[PDB]
RNA sequence: GCCCGGAUGAUCCUCAGUGGUCUGGGGUGCAGACCUGUUGUCUCGACAGAGUGGUUCAAUUCCACCUUUCGGGCG
């Protein structure tokens, strides 16, 4: 009776978050967390005790592992014709999509964008999300072909555009400093030319590898308000950026953002495989969501969901906090290794995540050694240690192009990249020093 | 020492099927696929214990549920530019998906198509990998406008079409006897009227609902090779189904066949939110794969390892048989239920999973008996129970359906599916027996 | 019942609220009627129960602060989850029994195993069984602590008259108790050993009943050797007046050792019986049934021991008898006889192909032997070194017993160990139908049996 | 370290294979030298160890066939699973540290766990210990197994010396071994009750040293009570030639009272101290350590357990020593002293304001006691309704000691029970800074403590 | 004057934090002696960013001025 009164408790941090839809400020212990999610699992259907299914889906399992694994959440979210849908037959499963959807509604609000109306999980990637907000659009503006689209050499949010069925149109980045940055006159010179009625959209980016910075959403978004252009931003890893989310939040304000992407894995923590679409205008939003054909997977939604009930908003905010102070401190870290072996760190302020350190002082072209650098970084396992050598050309889904991986034709240098992600731990920052130096030191041969 | 050598026995199992790609004929100890999994998790460099990682997608998991329940798997399948490839940052889920496509392979082939060439799964459910198929065909048919489509009342093999910005030519089906079937002349006339030219594809469906059965697969696969059209089938439940597979691989040796689509969780008994795609033509398979932006989850796959290691080829083989045996109990049971209510069970042969229960003593204009019967059915707990009454108007994405749920405008009665799917037990068809008897019974007033 | 509650939902998550009722309605079943389920329950509804029980824990309080020295405090996650957040152990620390006010949740996990116990070794042979609980020690120790407790009773007492069997638990269980084991000697009748039921009685008078602490017998054991004669036992321990402890380690499972001890303690005189959790329920190894028809003595048992115990084997096998439910166990029962019959149909078979014979042992219903009178050991040395054979081959608890093999335990020592007498006609090999024995067992030990005695024949 | 490994693989499955070979030098070192690591182990290299360990056992083996009646078949994969597939236990039944050829890998994790074990013993203060074993039985059943082991090499002894503590579960092991606790009380030196040396000489004086089984003491213990005085004991103990069995229940994290074990052994005589392992290293209820300095004695203790033993107390710290590693327990120890630095002066503030004061204890490093002067129990019995009014408000492990409390704990009758002598000066409240314990726990408790004194104030 | 029930969470239950998306803890129930001004991110019932005039992206009530005032100058 002590106890049946301390169960209480619980119920009464599972009633707070079921009528409020909020993370919670503090995270929820561990036996909260999954007294809840078996509370949801035994109402979907296939869980029921007296249940009876003579249906061709039905969410049997033929291996324990798979069911406990998934906390015996098999019938994924919505229905065959929306994804947005209660299913009947998985009362639990859409209550556990509703939750989730509702959390990262809270957690980008948090994030910097205050403002945003809607959103949803989807089971795909970043890429693949992109897309599925390009076929969207088709049916509204049945005349456009081409996306206009400020250059990033990654080859996923590229090809998204392809994918979905249409041809970017590549806008090259003007030089100011060591950045690259949005050319806002090639932007509008392109929109005259094609015609507003042959643009789908304009296809910004704002997280992306350094000396890229975030695009001007802003002006690009007065353009697209301006010309009646949808405007989609790429925020693959910038929820983390409250300088990113910033510009998201701004753009929205003086003009026009129809729906901007995330990834879950970059930005939460959790496996590769799910992203969030997100934006201002409801019912558009909505669309995007009714234009998925069938069910999908919940395990994304699953991730996130203990995620952030685990972490709570201040375990969030605390991981955001500590990515700015490793951003200094691994900026520090590698302008004094860089002074000592005569390069520097390129001067990118508008980056808020990615860093470049310069490799002037390697040749490529009679030693290799800018390449070789790559390898030894990646022996002596430094991960995610991107090097970038001039003159590469690289062609994807048939567009060329020059300068590949520098995010332009001619970029002044050959350079090294290095990010402060949520996550990352001194120690992260402290090998990859040690590493990188140990590296230079056997280059120099 | 005698354990140490004992150790040979898992690791001979385990590099049998490294050697081989082949499913374990009789299914792994726990033990084994266990020891199997943490010796590949170990491998992907998030898991490096002298792992430093300065990148922005570095598999840092946050919550220590989410990396157990997914076996410290987090970087998911494939790179940036590439679903297909090897990623260098994650040797151990690279071998993951491998090994998966190559076990999934030796499973399509055991259930009925020998000749199939490459197969591949990907982690979204059946109607979006149908969409990533008429993706891919749009680059390679630039003219295409129409999908020619035997009518099925399913929503998300018909949303599959529009999402990917197509539009469906909707060919009514033949009534012959009970069945609903191909009607091959309005097809071949439809394919004359249009032009090859203006068409994408044939998209045929094998496993659905009786009254309708799986279509005509050689004859259409005749036309398509004759006009150089592209063929797409649904099969969407159908790997659990000799008939079924039979036609997928007659209609590939008489004719045409691009590719066909499958549902992990339909066939295999995992979570909602896979699905396979498969076909002859090697290097177009490959396209399809290659036509995937970004990394996806390795979810879907690691529930198909797991399962298919678990139940071995023999254990697939036994859900098989036992899916054979259910199908004729539910039959007679069916059959003898429906005698004492005076309604019949459905002449539909052809349909090997599928079934249907007349209820023309039922009715829905002045008792609506039929509406209320799927009610009293779900509330006492029937899942998958289908009842189809006559004349329901439906829109799906802008195209209305007369008769919908019974795939042609006027089905002579209405009537109730029930089907023997993978892993259906005696227990179920009793239970369903005995509740909808109680059911039909209170009707009765 | 689905109907009733159909009905009602007819006049959609109220669909699944009111489903989470179908879970309680077990749970309510099982506290308050202590039986097992009929059926096994599903795990969702096992899982759900344990999570309940575990919340009602001091320890996983949400608004706790603790600050004493036993506060369950756990360090590891893996720790704490695969114990199912259950830390605080069994009892209070001056009684095994009693509700630890500290952990609610794990007093009824223990109230709840012991019922369970109960309701099983009444199904299993037993019926008249009037108390017992579960002990987190092996039975080598839980016979040890019946001999502690007779102690305050018998406190002039030396000696526990034990018929013999060679297992080396249950025999240093009286030497740690602090008592002097009396070995009386089995007598052959026929190819089995028996209970020297004179030399017994001989052995009351000599020493004296008040000079006894009691009379330890053995059911299940290993053939030749047979049950003992509970009943004729149970009548000289009531005539003298000597407790009766009967070591029943693995006898749950044989409804003949279980009714033989119903009949013991219906014409005569039985204090204890003592069963294994690992041989008789399939858990892991480390924890013991005490029990009896007193109640009030299986009670100061209880009392007697000193502090908390590990809840683990507790919760073993109540996650165990939850999920095998009572339906569940009887098949595990029904199987061990059946493989029973098969296992000496095919010894016979084996046997007479190497002109050797399956031992007349009738009165043994788990232990069968095979003789081995063909191999030579004195010369060639070969039956101690096909139990190393059989072992290499992976033929696990099949034991080979030669001649004359000498044995010191604890000082005293035995001839002809293994073999439960000093001098057996022959060299003979164990095999055995214990519960959980799958057809696959047998046909596998025959098969590399038969590889074995061919390999020998060198 | 990776640098050699990465000018070799420079010299894309190579990298992960050779990537298994981290994991390796941490077992391969682990096995080595038996060592904790100083930092602790990765999950994912712990659970490599122990899957690669559960699958040396016999039951886990591919091509198996198991005849016999201990074949540690597991009938619910929840129980299986949850034990990394350790279901032999520890030991054979004939010696609880021997290798069980059945269980090679419960052998192995056996062997380790002891190794680092006696590791900890090290780091904690008794740097002299000499050997030690994890026995699967609290500390109250593992006193009486050390006092079982002494009845054999002393048969004339009825009688333990025993410096007063009122915990039921230290005293009632006596009587459990079958000894009478003869009951010292203890002198009242300023706020601390300790050892009445004068007492015990006069009690072995007047039984008679080849009567006494052994002294006794006990290190860790509730305030105003403190160590005994283990090295004036030692002394005592060499002099007659009495043995000396230390109760050390939760004193392993508290350098003082290790210190003084190692000096009591440096200067006299000590025989074995025994050691909870949920107290002293926040794993599950129900295992202890039994440890001395004479190798020979402490492998006698182990000889005398009777059969196998649960193995689930020996894995939980296995698997905490390696995830803690030797640096993580040294924090947990470093926190403990300043959580009871922070302790005292929150209750000697707190107390002020109450007029009421922390007793000078300076002996004591892990118990702390407030007066309750203040509060009337002979009339409005205020001291009696704090007890439970701390409970309700959720503050575990704080204890409330009134004046005058009687209590019979196995026949004998204590008279100021929970309060170690019969007439302590005044009421007083409990609390205690053990390992584990987080500033939150401190500043919750003094909250409710105030509101609880608040209220009292009717 | 002038379980200048600074309950000024009806912007200096004052009368802590940032009806015209919060005039959590605890001067309870069921600048020129008065004057003037002052019901975080980016470089039955119905209608009326401030926890969540139900500047800036009908509810205090269910910067300028005016969980009024101060349980200073003149179990
Ligand atoms: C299973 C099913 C599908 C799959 O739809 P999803 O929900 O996307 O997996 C498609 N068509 C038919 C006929 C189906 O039965
Ligand atoms: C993360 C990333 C993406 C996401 O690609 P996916 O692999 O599909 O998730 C897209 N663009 C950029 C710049 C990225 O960094
Ligand atoms: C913990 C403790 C014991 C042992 O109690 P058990 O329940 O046997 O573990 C004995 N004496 C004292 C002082 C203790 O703190
Ligand atoms: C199992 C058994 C025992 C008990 O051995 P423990 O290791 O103590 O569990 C004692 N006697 C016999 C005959 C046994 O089979």
């Amino acid at each position: 009776r002590q106890g049946c009164e301390a169960r209480r408790s619980h119920e009464h941090l599972i009633r707070l978050l079921l009528e409020k839809g909020k993370c919670p400020e503090n995270g929820w212990d561990e036996s909260t967390l999954e007294l809840f999610l078996h509370e949801l699992a035994i109402m979907d259907s296939n869980n029921f005790l007296g249940n009876c299914g003579v249906g061709e889906r039905e969410g049997r399992v033929a291996s324990a592992l798979v069911a406990r694994r998934h906390y015996r959440f098999i019938h994924g979210i919505g229905r065959s014709g929306d994804i947005s849908a209660v299913q009947p037959k998985a009362a639990g499963s859409s209550l556990l999509n509703k939750i989730t959807n509702s959390l990262v509604l809270d957690i980008i609000k948090l994030a910097g964008v205050h403002t945003v109306a809607n959103c949803f999980v989807v089971p795909m990637a970043t890429g693949m999300s992109l897309t599925l907000c390009f076929l969207t659009l088709r049916h509204k503006r049945p005349k456009a072909k081409y996306i206009i689209w400020p250059r990033i050499d990654q080859k996923s949010c590229f090809k998204s555009m392809i994918t979905a069925g249409f041809e970017p149109v590549v806008i090259e980045n003007v030089l100011e400093g060591d950045e690259l940055r949005t050319d806002l006159k090639a932007v509008e010179a392109k929109v005259q030319e094609l015609g507003p009625d042959c643009i789908l959209c304009i296809h910004s980016t704002t997280s992306c590898f350094a000396p890229r910075v975030p695009d001007r959403l802003e002006e690009l978004a007065v353009i697209c308000a301006n010309y009646d252009i949808p405007h989609i931003v790429n925020n693959a890893y910038g929820v983390q950026s409250s300088k990113c989310m910033h510009l998201i939040q701004q753009g929205a304000r003086v003009g026009r953002i129809d729906a901007f992407v995330q990834s879950l894995d970059k930005n939460f923590m959790v496996p590769v495989g799910g992203a969030i679409i997100a934006g201002f205008n409801d019912s558009f939003i909505q669309e995007i969501s009714k234009m998925y054909p069938g069910r999908a997977s919940a395990s994304p939604s699953l991730d996130v969901l203990i995620s952030l009930l685990s972490l709570g908003s201040n375990g969030y905010k605390k991981l955001l906090k500590e990515r700015k102070e490793m951003f200094s401190y691994l900026s520090n870290q590698i302008k004094k290794l860089s002074e000592a072996y005569n390069e520097r760190l390129l001067h990118t302020p508008h980056n808020p995540i990615s860093l470049a350190m310069t490799l002037k002082t390697l040749d490529e072209h009679r030693d290799k050694a800018v390449t070789q650098l790559g390898s030894m970084l990646f022996t002596r396992q430094v991960s995610g240690a991107r090097v970038v050598p001039l003159g590469s050309m690289q062609t994807v889904s048939g567009y060329t192009f020059r300068g590949f991986m520098s995010h332009t034709n001619n970029y002044p240098c050959a350079y090294l990249n290095a990010a402060s992600a949520i996550g990352m731990k001194m120690q992260d920052v402290d090998l990859f020093i040690k590493r990188l130096d140990r590296c230079l030191k056997a280059v120099r041969k």
